[PDB]
């Protein structure tokens, strides 16, 4: 099927804002139901001391930013939380460990928890990092019904920002998760230092794929004192929300997912982003390890601008 | 004579789903309207100050505290002088105010040699002096004058609670007086006085079934002004500052709606929320009548990020 160029893309973060917002919606509506937005909350099941160098991240054991390291959580304290979020009124539950790679004494465990997840009622997806064919196939038959990757960047940059991994090295894990039979959650960053080409080449990369992520998170940098780009330029608005409305055209039938720096986002923006095409959103207190807009706060923007039918 | 809105045909707009309602207000906008194309009108205080009437949100009003360096009507070069900067700031239309309930006979002179300048000028010349009266419209027109602002504020059923010294209808009839003249109406109102859903609703709905709907249709949001009785008031979720807008793009494509009074108190999403909702005038400048507005480069930044105008230099 046909791809994209890349001065087909630069084209787009070209485009007069305004106009480019419009095509968005169009194209928005003619693939989901709009005024309808995906929630899922996630938890660290394992944070803190991490191997990896990410520029941007607060769990790299390579920095400072004080972070009270946790190992990972039983099965239960899993579901436990898992629970708390189901009733919440979350669909989907995303565990997300701080490695490189998952370990084949964890699986058991790794396993038991999609297990709990996925009878619990609802969709279980984790991020454990570079998983193999083996671990793959192994989450995939307990149940996980999706697996985070990001690209974060071009390629062309993911070295100024990370470089204990292959940017290939990644590419790698999603078709061994494709394959898997496994939804792939791809997505990047944006504000890392990246240009407006990088950007483009991000989406542009994720795009022109054997079949683009069902999922494509756009998360905007969370400064953190410590992590190298901690002192950074702030991102226009407008310029986090074009990257949606790209990310939007560029894949259709794909959930584009604001996330990651919603807490430092206004209302008007959300509002934006959601009309770009922005349609899955990380629901709770916090996600990670950051702050993230409160369960209220979100169900009472989600009335304002009339999402869902989850009143009461 | 042509079809009218029924209220029940408009609150379902404001209760329809923003998101959505904001995309018919684009569908409908790019139909009637050159998007990323914006009006720019700049104007001035012709006369501040001293100001008989009370409404409730005004700090001319000389009815209220809101200590207001009252100065009286400047003279012609003042004007045109105040004119020229502005013309040559970058703006198309000039709008003069004084703060009376009615202009006087004594003025006309004055007034109609300000339209002359300003007319000659190069640029578009539009005053709003209150209620003026047929002999006072066909002599504005005869010189000049391209626009004539008179606003509505409200419901009917809310004019009321907000201004007093005037009869709803007095001001309708004033329009007409200026349609007749052979002048562009420009005819608006306020959101966030204490009025609901269902008196804006009835503002449009009021506008909006006129002989002729307004060219112009300014929407202002208040602006709260210690001393005014309004003052200490409940802001507007900027949301529903929106959803306004929305609504008149809709009930009026052939109008330009005016994003007006407030936005300095905006921020550049709303604003660009506003735009996309149809909002296609503004006023440019440190200040307005006086209150604080946007700085013409804040201004000319904003208008390129989103890309309107070519304006860029
Ligand atoms: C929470 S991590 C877990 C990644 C997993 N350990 C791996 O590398 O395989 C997933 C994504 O969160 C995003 N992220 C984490 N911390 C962030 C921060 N402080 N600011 C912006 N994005 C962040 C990055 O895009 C990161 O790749
Ligand atoms: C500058 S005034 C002059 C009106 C003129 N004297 C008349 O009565 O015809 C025009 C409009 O500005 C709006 N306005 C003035 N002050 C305002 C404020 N503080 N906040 C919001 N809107 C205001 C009101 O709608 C007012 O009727
Ligand atoms: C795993 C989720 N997928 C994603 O793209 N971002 C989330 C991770 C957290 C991002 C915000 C910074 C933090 O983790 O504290
Ligand atoms: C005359 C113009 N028409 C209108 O609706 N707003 C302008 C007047 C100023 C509104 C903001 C408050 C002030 O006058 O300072
Ligand atoms: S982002 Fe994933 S890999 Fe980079 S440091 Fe944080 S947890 Fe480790
Ligand atoms: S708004 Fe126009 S009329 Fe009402 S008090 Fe101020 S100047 Fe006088
Ligand atoms: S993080 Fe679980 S689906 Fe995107
Ligand atoms: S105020 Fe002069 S045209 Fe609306």
């Amino acid at each position: 099927r046909p791809r994209w160029t890349l001065s087909q893309v630069t084209e787009l973060f070209e485009k007069p804002l305004l106009d480019l917002l419009f095509e968005a919606q169009q194209v928005h509506r003619q693939h989901f139901d709009p005024r309808q937005v995906q929630v899922s909350t996630l938890l660290s099941i394992k944070t803190g001391a991490c191997p990896e160098d990410c520029k941007y991240c607060p769990q790299s054991s390579r920095y400072k930013t004080g972070l009270e390291a946790e190992r990972l959580m039983e099965v239960e304290q899993v579901l436990e939380s898992a629970r708390k979020a189901k009733a919440a009124g979350s669909t989907r539950f995303c565990m997300g460990a701080a490695w490189k790679n998952p370990h084949e004494r964890d699986m058991p465990y790794l396993e038991q928890m999609v297990q709990g997840v996925k009878a619990m009622g609802l969709e279980a997806c984790m991020t454990l990092g570079t998983l193999s064919e083996s671990q793959a196939q192994r989450l995939a038959n307990a149940g996980l019904d999706y697996y985070n990757h990001n690209l974060d960047t071009s390629p062309e940059f993911y070295g100024n920002i990370i470089t204990t991994r292959t940017y290939q090295e990644r590419l790698d894990t999603l078709e061994k998760v494709r394959d898997a039979g496994i939804k792939v959650c791809s997505g990047g960053i944006v504000g890392l230092g990246e240009t407006v080409k990088d950007r483009a080449g991000l989406l542009l990369q994720l795009a022109n794929l054997p079949t683009p992520p069902e999922s494509v998170p756009i998360n905007m940098l969370v400064k953190v004192k410590g992590t190298p780009l901690a002192d950074n330029d702030d991102v226009d608005a407008f310029d986090f929300i074009r990257t949606i409305a790209v990310a939007r055209i560029m894949m259709p039938t794909s959930y584009v997912r604001l996330s990651a720096g919603r807490e430092q986002m206004n209302e008007q923006t959300q509002a934006m982003c959601f009309m770009a095409g922005a349609n899955s959103i990380f629901y709770g207190c916090k996600l990670l390890t950051t702050p993230n807009p409160e369960e209220d706060k979100d169900l009472q923007l989600f009335r304002k601008l009339g999402l869902n039918p989850q009143q009461t």
